[PDB]
């Protein structure tokens, strides 16, 4: 009853919509490849690009470091600016369809996942970002899990509280319980081929920031 209770609460904090056509996804995917190519040309600030074995993260607008839960924003202007293509192909669409207000987004993060890549249980850092958190999926379909104890106590529990499909061209909006009161993660098994995501957020005015 506790897990079936949680699932409904999680769903209260999730809104999803298919906003980007296949043609729109293809253009955005070409732009994501341009970013990856620029990074490999050493064209971005050091704090803009975080390379890890099965995921690269690209920080535009604002970036942060990641004891525990002591993430801090970099000083303003440390990471590269949000590309014009993010503003005009992605943010503009979200603003037009009333997902978030004009002027809300000042952070765009691109996560580019290898096959087998994943996200280990985490909560979007509530001391750094406002809600809602907006995620847009590219390249391939995947699944976003909520309630990720199964990643750490496998003998005791094997399944997430909820598994949410996240398809190519889908916009996921997280707020409330889904953003603040439960962990999420991505299982290696749900990233069988390259998948990328663009995360659009608003940093808090009072967010802790390195000087």
């Amino acid at each position: 009853l506790q897990k079936e209770e949680e699932a409904r609460k999680v769903k209260s904090g999730i809104r999803q919509m298919r906003l980007f056509s296949q043609d729109e996804c293809a253009k955005i995917e070409a732009r994501i490849d341009e970013v990856v190519s620029r990074a490999e040309k050493g064209l971005y600030n050091e704090h803009t690009v975080d390379r890890a074995p099965l995921r690269n993260k690209y920080f535009f607008g604002e970036g942060y470091t990641y004891g525990p839960g002591q993430e801090r924003l970099y000083p303003p202007g440390d990471v590269d600016e949000i590309p014009e293509w993010v503003h005009q192909l992605v943010i503009q669409k979200l603003v037009e369809h009333r997902v978030i207000p004009e002027g809300f987004v000042n952070s765009a993060v691109i996560n580019d996942y290898q096959p087998g890549g994943c996200i280990v249980s985490h909560v979007d850092p509530i001391h750094i970002f406002e809600r809602p958190i907006v995620s847009v999926s590219f390249f391939s379909d995947s699944a976003l899990c909520f309630g990720c104890k199964f990643q750490f106590k496998p003998i005791r529990v094997s399944e997430p509280v909820l598994s949410l499909p996240v398809r190519r061209g889908s916009v996921t909006v997280l707020s409330g319980y889904a953003a603040d009161e439960i962990t999420h993660c991505i299982r290696p098994q749900d990233i069988k081929e390259r998948r990328a995501v663009i995360i659009l957020r608003k940093t808090r005015l009072d967010a802790p920031r390195l000087e």
